[PDB]
């Protein structure tokens, strides 16, 4: 804190600067903090009647949170093309974080036009855990961001969290967080807040495409010195008797060929289309989904293991659960159309991961015979087995940055599967609540609780700063690569800017990866 | 109006004992309930289930 | 015949936890009984009556 | 430990000297050492018909025990003399304890006659707690003691404990020690085992008797200025009328003056007699005795607190429990005459405590009035009430020398019942044990517990130091006092003495209280 009341307690950092290796961000917005629940906890449920699978228990806390999980937050368009087109990999080192010009505003209902006056002495509380000990709600992709935009307002949101459930009823192993039995430090106007956090070491994100297919790795001019089972019967006459041929397979062949590794695993989807009149009349939506089933209730794997999405010249195809998909401008929340959804695309893992709506491959069922045919299945998934090869799903922009590995006794491979870093001390939460005020008691003791508070909620500005490291490419490639272009022809709207109304909208997702590696 | 706040020392005395079964402990019940004991309701009223003694660990006399 | 001697050392993860409420613990029932609990019988029989895990206090996720 | 086989691990050093000050006193003794329950803990309760009071729940260890905590064990009869009839009071400063010449012989029941003989190799296990983390047996008074003469052999008694017991059946509360789980030392025939002991402050014992009953403690001369009410109506005509009257009390009454002081309190005994004749027949032995009552059962109070027992020119009579009770030489356990058994008789406290088979004093019911005549009641117990004074009953020779003050949250006066000196932290417990060796086990692994085990047991010599303070009389008296002194007459046997069939008895009870002191 420091001197207030006619003096600001922060400027306006906001800015994004390029020092040839590592990037640093940041970006300032303006935010409105509600007070909820009428400053008390609240258990919750789920309905009476209701699915098995869909109920749930837990609280409902008076605090409220600051999250940015997106980059859309802390990169403009532009900034995110330095990055995309120069780079292949980047991760975020370090990180910075600040509130400062808090003000506090109580609201008076008398009549039937309210009036809005400053509250000099009314204090706001903040606190940031650090130590992990609350239920980490972040990573889970929910609404309030930081705004795209850096002219919008946002409203902070509520925090809350589940616990152990049978049925509606709770357990006995249910937790109960009470958060005001945290230290935390109230601020009043001239107050400021501000904490730093480091990133632990994790793995660059691939922002490159493989030019090879791990099919082909070798070149056809060249036969192999191995050989394989060509053909297993021989015309000895008007009827054929068994003889083994073997042969060396060459550039007329390349099917047959030995090879050191094998695709990624898969966990397989559900194909619908985007052409109305393709897919299927029915519902199959639950009922063809895949899902894993935990503890007598099953769950829809949303994203699942990273996989090609349409395979090679489909693009009306997509999984059915298998991609990210992000709402256009003004969306509503439930049965939304088709035009109305920005489905992602994956196709740049063809050259490792298999398609997602198709089979891994064939497996031999039985034993042959003189008089029993041989016969073999698909594999409609696949663990992980030695000496395979994948990658990992695309960050795009408006999509999450990071998530938190759960603290467990195993885990295989770390990374989360919407996208991004998965760490396992991520930036803590940060918390923030308006300091109850009482209104008028009684004359006389009472000894009971207050129902009663003045009503008002306060405001400021918030900064965040992360600093980025990147790795550049060298590449021997004679001729050019692909690359993220607006286009030039004319339009009514220019993409990716304000309209005549004045509202901020994102035309299509954008990933990560264009430049080209060799595999 | 305002806030207070209040800080306390206390000073803990150890038991060793050489008992070789085990104590009686205070324990909360496992079993399923509608609500969570020594928590809030779905009103936000927090109450106490039941008076809880100090004296549970076993000495001899 | 002989007597033979084992010793080890073992290192310990203290709990730091914020949860309200209070655990489940581990606890011997206090009812009265024919024969106590992890102790020798009449004959002198040393006997084991229940299993018992390691894992009852509660972490968050 | 040290060399052995061949080499003595300890002399004899057993032996009392008087340096003016402080007395030090040194015993040994020979001991024999069976193995109990054949090496394994066993739960014992009591029967199953049995009254309320009588039940009881516990164990009993294959341990055994040395106790000394009888005087006898320490002192001889001469040397007793010069404490009593020379000394106002003495008190335990420290001790010293020893273990010696440790012998282990293994027994062969073949064909109808035993044989014995030296197994060099066995051990014996030697620990003392002092911790106080056991159940602690001693200061109850059970039997098992050194002998009071020296070349008695005895035996090493067994060791046992009760725990909280509902009926027969155990509670959930009670515990179970197992002593091997304490560290203990292996003592095989060379070895030796010691430790030393350092008493807590405690108040000296009070050897003197009181010249001054605390009725009379002023001058018969001299006439107080204090008032009391000495008439209460006043003969005004042949019928009398009330009018208050006031005296002096001088030596004509003595009975009204006035007291700073009060008797001890009391709580009140049956009495008996010894004379046959005088009792009266029925049996009121259980019905008629003074009791405690908790959680609902009964427990006579055997010492009682203390109190002077047969008043003045009676000796007949003596409280139903309220005096400690020693039997002769070899005197069965049950049923026993009146002949066999020695009675003590306490009759130094008159002075101070009162008669334990008579009331406290009396007590007025009511209010006065005009139509209302007075009354009053006999109280039959007396707490304790500011401004009272008593004395503790004797030690005698052969009773208890100190018992353990329990671990309680309050307790008021800690001096025990039975005689001595309440330690909060006595002489630790020393436990002894046989070490088991197995015999021939099976040619093929079993994985059952050894049931066959060798029969064999041990001895050797034990050696109890400790060093008392002695407190001096310092007196103006000019006649001479009262002592202890043995008779001069003639007689078959000598008292203290053995017999013509080598047999050692202690003809009488000797009290510590001779010399005299003033109020």
């Amino acid at each position: 804190g420091a001197d207030g009341v006619g003096n600001s307690s922060g400027n306006w950092h906001c800015d994004s600067t390029w020092m040839g290796d590592r990037v640093i961000t940041t970006s300032t917005r303006t935010w409105a903090l509600p007070t909820y629940n009428n400053h008390l906890y609240k258990q919750i449920s789920s309905q009476s009647g209701a699915s098995n699978d869909n109920h749930y228990f837990g609280y409902s806390t008076p605090w409220g949170y600051f999250d940015f999980n997106r980059f859309h937050c802390h990169f403009s368009p532009r900034d995110w093309q330095r990055l995309i087109n120069n780079n292949w990999g980047f991760r975020p080192k370090r990180l910075n974080f600040k509130l400062f010009n808090i003000q506090v505003k109580e609201v008076t209902q008398n009549d039937g036009t309210t009036t809005i006056a400053n509250n000099l002495t009314s204090t706001v509380q903040v606190f940031t855990d650090s130590e992990y000990q609350l239920p980490y709600v972040l990573g889970s992709a929910h609404q309030g961001c930081l705004p795209p935009f850096p002219a919008d307002v946002f409203m902070v949101p509520q925090y809350g969290y589940l616990t152990l459930n049978n049925g509606s009823q709770a357990v006995g192993r249910s937790s109960f967080y009470c958060l005001e039995y945290f230290p935390s430090q109230m601020l009043r106007t001239g107050n400021n807040f501000t904490f730093s956090y480091t990133f632990e070491d994790v793995p660059f994100h691939s922002s490159y495409a493989h030019s090879q297919s791990l099919d082909r790795l070798m070149n056809p001019l060249i036969d192999q010195y191995l050989y394989y089972l060509s053909r297993t019967n021989t015309p000895s006459g008007t009827t054929t008797q068994s003889r083994l041929q073997f042969s060396q397979a060459g550039a007329s062949d390349i099917r047959d060929q030995s090879r050191n590794w094998l695709p990624g695993p898969c966990y397989r989807q559900q194909r619908v289309s985007k052409t109305s009149a393709d897919n299927n009349n029915s519902e199959y939506s639950w009922t063809g989904a895949t899902k894993y089933h935990l503890n007598g209730r099953d769950s829809l794997v949303n994203p699942g293991p990273a996989m090609a999405s349409h395979k090679d010249d489909e693009e009306k195809f997509f999984p059915q659960s298998g991609v990210l998909i992000f709402g256009k401008q003004g969306s509503e929340k439930t049965n939304v159309d088709i035009e109305k959804v920005m489905i992602t695309d994956e196709e740049e893992i063809r050259t490792t991961n298999p398609v997602a709506t198709e089979q891994y491959g064939s497996v031999s069922t039985n034993l042959q015979r003189g008089n029993r045919q041989a016969a073999t299945a698909d594999v409609n998934t696949q663990g992980v087995l030695p000496g395979m090869v994948w990658q990992d799903r695309d960050v795009y922009l408006q999509g999450p940055i990071w998530a938190k590995i759960p603290h467990t006794d195993g885990h295989f491979h770390p990374s989360p599967l919407m996208g991004g870093f998965g760490l396992k001390h991520p930036p803590p939460q940060i918390l923030i609540k308006n300091t109850p005020v009482p209104a008028n008691p009684s004359t006389t003791f009472s000894a009971a609780k207050f129902a009663s508070f003045i009503t008002q909620y306060s405001t400021g500005q918030v900064s965040v700063e992360i600093e980025w490291e990147l790795q550049k490419e060298n590449s021997k490639r004679w001729n050019p690569e692909i690359q993220y272009t607006s286009n030039y022809n004319k339009s009514v709207n220019v993409d990716f800017t304000v309209d005549t109304n004045g509202v901020y909208s994102e035309p299509r997702p954008i990933g990560t990866r264009y430049l080209t590696r060799n595999l």
